[PDB]
């Protein structure tokens, strides 16, 4: 909330990931944790942590002084420049005029600089070197909200962007950064258009609303344990890692799809004895999804996806797979959700490709997943739902580019095992077809030899 007191202070200072576990553990049983302090002193471990070193042992010593002339510096640059008796508020809500105050505020201090480097994210970047990522931004002006005891100001995110809300129920939203690169600046806008719009952006309304202790998660996922493009620090993935577990034991993580994600990898990494494991916590993130987002999340089955990838369990990667497309046929593909567009095109046009290259030379070496129909099933329900999400949207999605490994996908599979599978359009396993697309391929797909100029033309067709 606002100040340092003696119970935050009497645990400085601070030698050790686990007196950081316990600093975050005491914030938590406080109904405001200090999102300043915690950011600084993540931001600051990160910040001398994330470098190589000669040394076995070595852990960057947080003094009390330092990070209280960080924090003073921060509360003195906030309070100065929000006079709040000049914003009325009416019934514990913040206007909207005031809230865009704290977030210019906020963005009139930021340095020019490349924005998507990396460990720019806490409010130590903020308050040592002026600079802040995208949702880096969002965070701050949430922190100054609380400095300022706007209690009713807090953090959205989607799956790849992060605004603020406010009001009763957070009713209110206001776009305080920016996203992606070239787009027009929204700040100050609500968010009704892109949820309107149907963008996977922004989840069809299904985002992240935090309360106080959701943003201290945030906080935690968004330690960034990368030295450099072959290293990453193995005292910051431990100490997010125990994070996560404190944050998932006091409940934090029950509507945190990501999170929960983010802690299924770490323990797939380095497993904590006594804990669940992996495959609990993956599907725990999706049955978070389903039960607070209206299963509109996509990341909950990418994660899945990606560690039964890992593990070479073709069939259930495919099902995972599957299941993502399965979600993003209901969106429409908008001007900003290009991130997800790479990553479905990476798994149509790389990873499934090698995974069943790799399954190939399996087979010709000497019972296989191509021999499963249930996989080749799970192979069309994923390529079904990528045509259905074109379907009424305007950029282009299939292309010539994702025709020959679709076909190529195919091949993998013999006639006997496709020829076991029922496709029933939508109006062995039996699979039933939403897209003009796919319906239109019905047959051609199970025929003894695959007709690939036709089915190249059927896909990348208007
Ligand atoms: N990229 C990526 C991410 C996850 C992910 C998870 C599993 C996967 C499997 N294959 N790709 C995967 C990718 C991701 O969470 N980043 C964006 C997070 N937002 C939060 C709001 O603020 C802006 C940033």
């Amino acid at each position: 909330a606002m100040g340092l007191k003696a119970a935050q202070k009497t645990l400085f200072p601070l030698r050790s990931i686990d007196d950081v576990v316990r600093l975050f553990a005491a914030e938590l049983g406080r109904e405001e944790p200090d999102l300043v302090l915690l950011s600084l002193v993540l931001g600051f471990v990160e910040h001398f942590l994330a470098v190589n070193r000669v040394g076995l042992t070595y852990f960057p010593v947080a003094d009390l002084s330092i990070i209280a002339a960080l924090y003073a510096r921060f509360t003195a640059q906030i309070r100065g420049a929000v006079d709040l008796s000049l914003y009325p508020r009416e019934g514990g809500v913040s206007s909207r005029e005031l809230v865009k105050k704290v977030s210019d505020v906020i963005w009139n201090s930021l340095s020019s600089y490349f924005k998507d480097r990396a460990h720019i994210q806490s409010l130590f970047s903020f308050i040592t070197g002026t600079k802040l990522d995208s949702s880096g931004v969002a965070f701050a002006v949430v922190g100054a909200c609380q400095a300022l005891g706007l209690r009713d100001v807090h953090l959205a995110l989607s799956e790849d962007h992060a605004w603020v809300v406010f009001g009763p129920n957070g009713e209110q939203t206001a776009e305080v950064t920016w996203h992606g690169k070239g787009n027009e600046d929204r700040r100050g806008q609500t968010v009704n258009a892109g949820v309107a719009e149907r963008s996977w952006l922004y989840l069809k309304g299904s985002y992240m609303r935090c309360d106080r202790k959701m943003e201290v998660a945030f906080m935690v996922c968004a330690i960034n344990p990368s030295i450099d493009l072959h290293t990453d620090s193995l005292e910051l993935l431990q100490l997010q890692q125990k994070l996560l577990w404190l944050l998932y034991d006091l409940g934090h993580l029950e509507r945190y799809p990501m999170a929960l994600g983010n802690l299924a990898d770490l323990e797939e990494l380095e497993p904590t004895p006594g804990r669940p494991d992996p495959l609990t916590l993956y599907h725990k993130g999706i049955a978070s999804a389903k039960t607070y987002y209206r299963d509109e999340h996509i990341y909950p089955y990418m994660y899945l996806a990606g560690y039964h990838c890992r593990n070479r369990n073709v069939r259930e990667a495919l099902q995972a797979w599957a299941d993502t497309a399965t979600v993003i046929q209901d969106y429409n593909y908008c001007r900003e959700d290009e991130e997800i567009y790479k990553e479905f095109f990476e798994v149509a046009n790389d990873v499934i490709p090698n995974l069943l290259k790799e399954a190939a030379s399996l087979l010709e070496a000497g019972g296989s997943a191509l021999q499963d129909p249930e996989c080749f099933a799970h192979l069309l329900r994923f390529y079904d739902g990528i045509c259905k999400w074109e379907e009424g949207s305007p950029t282009p999605v299939l292309h010539v580019g994702w025709a020959t490994f679709l076909v190529q996908s195919l091949g993998r599979f013999e006639g006997q095992v496709r020829q076991k599978v029922r496709i029933v359009s939508g109006t062995g396993p039996v699979l039933t077809f939403q897209s003009e697309k796919m319906k239109g391929m019905k047959e051609l797909l199970v025929a003894t030899k695959i007709n690939s100029s036709a089915i190249k033309l059927q896909l990348t067709a208007q």
